[PDB]
Formats: structure tokens, C-alpha cells, sequence
């Protein structure tokens, strides 16, 4: 479990944060809301990697709705294609994901979802997927990311060197964008070391939550509700 933990009470993480005011005191008020806590690892792919697991660990025993995601994931190389990636290019990383979509659906166990996110070369190749994913998302709408974000930005080297590679970081692009691309709605708690609200941000903006994550010391973490 060196990638994604087993399941932890919330409060666990005070030893994170050993007498630190304003951290002890947004993690109680974090832990009457939430439950429990998987910890990731912070390689500079950890928000891939949570997102991926949480959203996957969310569809198991729930036929209609993996029925409708495999539909979507099936369509994805056409996304791929029309951003210009090639298949021979993209293939290994397509496969890694449908088969953990078949794992879902046939297996249907946390157990063996948890297996293949811990082991490096199944969970690197999940991964880089969900990259290229991202980045053919963002090229194929352009004129939007350009409109809504930022009118100043220059959108093929953004993606070429802060999404394509393994262990590049997010900033709010790159979440919005895997969340449209693959319909997944999802809910990041903040956690910092200023005296101000523990808040949350919801992508998309009026959307009911698969996937709750924490982010804090620049770790995106697994809650649970
Ligand atoms: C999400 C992720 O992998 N974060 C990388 C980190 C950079 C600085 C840290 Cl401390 S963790």
C-alpha cells in the first residue's frame, strides 16, 4: 500500500500535523463531516492517481452506471485521435484503463481495485491514460479554456508540459477538464495554514459528488462521508 493506504480514521492525520493550531483545529471540524481517510502518494501524479481509484472504488456493484462509464470509456480513443495522438502511441495506456474497468465490473472487490492501483506499473499506466486524456480534452475545446480561464494563455504548450508528463502538478485546468471528460463530479476540501474557513469547491459547480478529496500540503487524499 505505498501508492494508496488502507482506509484510516480522519482524525489519524493529527500526527501529520503534531501541534499545529490551525491544522488541528480544520481537521476536527473536517472529521464531523467526514469518516474516514486514504492517504496517497506525493510523487506529482497523486490527484491522477485519487481521482482514478475514488471514482472506479465508487462504481463497484453498480451495474447500470458501469455499463454507461465503460460506454464513455470505449468512445475515448476517437478524443484521442482528434486531438492528434496516435494509436499506436496511446494503445498500452487505453488498455491499462479499459482493463481496470473490466476488473470493476467482473472482480467487483475494493480488495483487487486497490492491488492494481499499488502496483507501480498497472496504476503508472492508468495514470499517464488519465493525462492524455486531459490534455486531448483541453485541445479539442481550446476557444473555451481560452474564454472561461484565461484569454492570455497559450493552450498547446500548457498541455504539452504541465499535463502530458508523469509527476507534473494540477491547478484548477486540469481538474475541470478530467472531471468533463469523464462526467465525474467531484468535491476538493481545502486544508492550509491560514486562520480562514475550512472550505470546498464543487467540479462541476451545481453537481451531486461521486468523489470527495482532501487537499492539504499539496496532497490530494481520499474522504470518505
Ligand atoms: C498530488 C501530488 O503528487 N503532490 C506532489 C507534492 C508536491 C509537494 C508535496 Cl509536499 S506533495
Amino acid at each position: 500500500f505505498n501508492l494508496i493506504s488502507e482506509k484510516c480514521d480522519i482524525l489519524s492525520i493529527l500526527r501529520d500535523h503534531p501541534e499545529n493550531r490551525i491544522y488541528r483545529r480544520k481537521i476536527e471540524e473536517l472529521s464531523k463531516r467526514f469518516t474516514a481517510i486514504r492517504k496517497t502518494k506525493g510523487d506529482r501524479n497523486c490527484f491522477y492517481r485519487a481521482l482514478g481509484y475514488s471514482y472506479l472504488e465508487s462504481l463497484l456493484g453498480k451495474s447500470r452506471e458501469i455499463f454507461k462509464f465503460k460506454e464513455r470509456v470505449l468512445q475515448t480513443p476517437n478524443d484521442l485521435l482528434a486531438a492528434g495522438f496516435e494509436e499506436h502511441k496511446f494503445r498500452n495506456f487505453f488498455n491499462a484503463f479499459y482493463s481496470v474497468v473490466e476488473l470493476v465490473e467482473k472482480d467487483g472487490s475494493v480488495s483487487s481495485l486497490l492491488k492494481v492501483f499499488n502496483d507501480q506499473s498497472a496504476s503508472d499506466h492508468i495514470v499517464q491514460f488519465l493525462r492524455l486524456l486531459t490534455s486531448a480534452f483541453i485541445r479539442n475545446r481550446a476557444d473555451f479554456f481560452r474564454h472561461f480561464i484565461d484569454e492570455e494563455m497559450d493552450i498547446k504548450d500548457f498541455c504539452t508540459h504541465e499535463v502530458e508528463p508523469m509527476a507534473t502538478e494540477c491547478d484548477h485546468i486540469q481538474i475541470t477538464a478530467l472531471s468533463q471528460a469523464l462526467s465525474i463530479a467531484l468535491q476538493v476540501e481545502y486544508v492550509d495554514e491560514m486562520d480562514t474557513a475550512l472550505n470546498h469547491h464543487v467540479f462541476p459547480e451545481a453537481a451531486t459528488p461521486s468523489v470527495y478529496l482532501l487537499y492539504k500540503t499539496s496532497h490530494y487524499n481520499i474522504l470518505y462521508a
